[PDB]
Order: C-alpha cells, then sequence, then structure tokens
C-alpha cells in the first residue's frame, strides 16, 4: 500500500558536459519544491511524497550526478563534485527562489546550498540530515562496525564496490518495514555495474564523524551555524529511534532552531519516507500555504 511505482515522465538536462535526471510535475511556474535525495538513492524515494506537492506547486527532483537516471562520469564524486554539479543544475533550470525538501547527503547539499543563497529559500522540510558525530560513541552500535569498515580503503572498497553491501546490506538495513523486491530493483537499478559504485563508497568516507573529513567537518558545521541563526521555516520529519536523528536530538532542535515546527512520524530509522510517506507528504503540502 506504499507505492512502488514511479509515474513519472523523464526530464533531462546538460549540466557540466554530463545529463542530469530529474522529475519536473505539477504548475509550470511559481515557486517550486525541490526535492533533494541522499545516499543510496534517488529521486525514486520521493516517489510517493511530491503526488501530495504536485497539486498546488512546481516539484523538481534530480538524480545527484552519478545516481538514478543521471550520467556516470569518472569523477572522484566527493562531496564537492556534488555541490558543483548540483549548482549548476539549479542555474540550468533557472530556479530563483526555492522550498527545499531534503535528506542525508541532500540535506547536506540543501543546507549548504541554502547557506549561500539565504535570500532564495522560502522554507525548509528535514529529515535524519547532516550534523557532525563527535564520536564513534554516538553511533548506533548495530551499524557501527559495518560503517567503520565501509570508511577503510582496503575492506570498505571490498565490501561497497565489489559486493555492493551499502545497497544490497545498509539500504534495506535503513528502513523499519521490508522493502520489496520491486523497490530494492528501483535502487539497485543505478548501481549493477561494480564499476559505477564509486559515489556509494566515497559518501559514508565523507561522513564527518570524529573530526575527519576535516573539510566536511568544518563545512557541515558552518550550515549547522547557519540554521541556529537563520530565520527561515523549518519543517523537521523524525522517527524512532531514528539513525541521524534521534527523538532526543529532535526535541532539543526544535528550540534550538528559530521557525522550526517538528512531526513525530513514528517507527523510523534512515529512510522516513519508505515507512511513513503518506504522513510527511501531507504535512509538507499543509505547511507550504503558510510560507507564502
Ligand atoms: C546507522 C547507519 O545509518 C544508515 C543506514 C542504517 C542505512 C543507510 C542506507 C545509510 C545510513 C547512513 N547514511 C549515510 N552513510 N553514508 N551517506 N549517508
Amino acid at each position: 500500500e506504499i507505492g512502488t511505482g514511479f509515474p513519472f515522465d523523464p526530464h533531462y538536462v546538460e549540466v557540466l558536459g554530463e545529463r542530469m535526471h530529474y522529475v519536473d510535475v505539477g504548475p509550470r511556474d511559481g515557486t517550486p519544491v525541490l526535492f533533494l535525495h541522499g545516499n543510496p538513492t534517488s529521486s525514486y524515494l520521493w516517489r510517493n511524497i511530491i503526488p501530495h506537492v504536485a497539486p498546488s506547486h512546481r516539484c523538481i527532483a534530480p538524480d545527484l550526478i552519478g545516481m538514478g537516471k543521471s550520467d556516470k562520469p569518472d569523477l572522484d564524486y566527493f562531496f564537492d563534485d556534488h555541490v558543483r554539479y548540483l549548482d549548476a543544475f539549479i542555474e540550468a533550470l533557472g530556479l530563483e527562489e526555492v522550498v527545499l525538501v531534503i535528506h542525508d547527503w541532500g540535506s547536506a547539499l540543501g543546507f549548504h546550498w541554502a547557506k549561500r543563497n539565504p535570500e532564495r529559500v522560502k522554507g525548509i522540510a528535514c529529515m535524519e540530515f547532516i550534523r557532525p558525530i563527535p564520536t564513534w560513541d554516538e553511533w548506533p552500535e548495530f551499524a557501527r562496525e559495518t560503517f567503520q569498515a565501509f570508511r577503510t580503503a582496503d575492506v570498505g572498497r571490498e565490501l561497497i564496490i565489489d559486493q555492493n553491501a551499502f545497497i544490497e546490506g545498509a539500504l534495506p538495513m535503513g528502513v523499519v518495514r521490508p522493502l520489496t523486491e520491486v523497490e530494492m530493483d528501483h535502487y539497485r537499478e543505478p548501481f549493477l555495474k561494480p564499476v559505477d559504485r564509486e559515489p556509494l563508497w566515497r559518501f559514508p568516507n565523507e561522513l564527518p564523524i570524529a573530526g575527519e573529513p576535516a573539510n566536511i567537518v568544518a563545512l557541515v558545521e558552518a550550515y549547522m551555524n547557519w540554521l541556529h541563526q537563520s530565520p527561515v521555516p523549518k519543517l523537521l520529519f523524525w522517527g524512532t529511534p531514528g539513525v541521524l536523528i534521534p527523538p532526543a536530538e529532535a526535541a532539543r532542535l526544535a528550540e534550538s532552531l528559530p521557525n522550526c515546527k517538528t512531526v513525530d512520524i513514528g517507527p523510523g530509522l534512515f529512510l522516513l519516507q519508505e515507512d511513513n510517506p503518506d504522513l510527511i507528504g501531507s504535512e509538507i503540502a499543509r505547511w507550504l500555504p503558510g510560507l507564502a
């Protein structure tokens, strides 16, 4: 009863010499809602959320470079590669003011973009977003050994690239209900060839955990500082027990982030969109009219 289909016409735009695929539905003009997915997903992640928003608002949901149906350039796929390509995607569409609905590395992208263009963002809805993790102590045990293994050049690449462990292992573990084979196949699709799994490996290696990578730590601290100061309307979805944003961190953020409404989505881990897309979509639709 959670839709497995992806009923959106493909759109492609030429960005820095590569084609990037994106969803584009709703009204053809006006403030768009920009959906940014993270690892190891694609615009597919928003398939059940978009239909709640698209009646009233243009919806745009790109596949990040090297992911989903986007082209696969021979890049190192650092977070900085993702920044360059998303910045260029936004301009290629000539987007002006936007609302962001962001998740995971998409949240790192969203917040980083919002910090650099504060006058162009009308609101931010986020869930399970990237914040600095001071120590492995704070990383949930059930996945601690796994992610520490991910974050090596030898064992980590063997797991993620050669064994597709991020897709076959971490993905379904990040969802409370069991993903169906049909859903898994949509998610496996961009990564059928081991060669195409570079971004899947570099991404966990970019997580700001115990002060490394230093450049990502400083960058994520900068947008966290910007968030605690910014009057931008915020909608924060959180699950129980959650992974990146546990119930107690949500509660704190509700107080320390200005203009921040929170929504309890019930049981949830990493991919909150795969556990309760109905409430996330409906709560976004309810939130939008209050923006403008
Ligand atoms: C407990 C670990 O949580 C995760 C779980 C449980 C599943 C997935 C797919 C991802 C993560 C982590 N998020 C992530 N790793 N690299 N880029 N984003």
